[PDB]
């Protein structure tokens, strides 16, 4: 049972690049969150550290578009980003170090964060990116 299901009725943005990240990001957090109910550690972090890499050339994705077209805001939905990337790179930080685990619970808050934040932060730049 896949964790996260991409529909264009939840999650279409009205923008093709940003749809397509999206449905990559969906499905490398699958494949992590099927990883993470094994012991496979060296596994689990390959799949976590791909993972992040591209979510974070994702988000310059969005984040080029908008500045560039002087999407009206551009600086609030950066900073939902930068939240992320912060509390992305200190995971890494401490799994890296031995310190803390990736589980179903990690996969489920990166869930619950885009399933959030598409709907209600990205939906908002489609007429301007769309144009
Ligand atoms: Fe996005
Ligand atoms: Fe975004
Ligand atoms: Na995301």
């Amino acid at each position: 049972m896949a964790l996260m299901t991409w529909t264009a009725a939840e999650f279409g943005t009205n923008v093709g690049f940003a749809d397509d990240q999206h449905k990559t990001i969906f499905d490398m957090v699958n494949k992590l969150h099927d990883t993470a109910a094994t012991g496979n550690r060296s596994e689990i972090g390959k799949q976590l550290d791909a993972l992040i890499d591209y979510v974070v050339m994702h988000f310059k994705s969005e984040e080029t578009e908008m500045q560039k077209k002087g999407y009206a805001d551009f600086a609030a939905h950066k900073a939902e980003h930068d939240k992320l990337v912060g509390v992305c790179a200190d995971l890494q930080k401490k799994f890296h170090a031995g310190e803390a685990e990736v589980n179903q619970d990690t996969t489920r808050f990166v869930r619950d964060w885009a399933v959030n934040h598409i709907p209600k932060v990205d939906k908002l730049y489609g007429p301007c990116l769309s144009a």
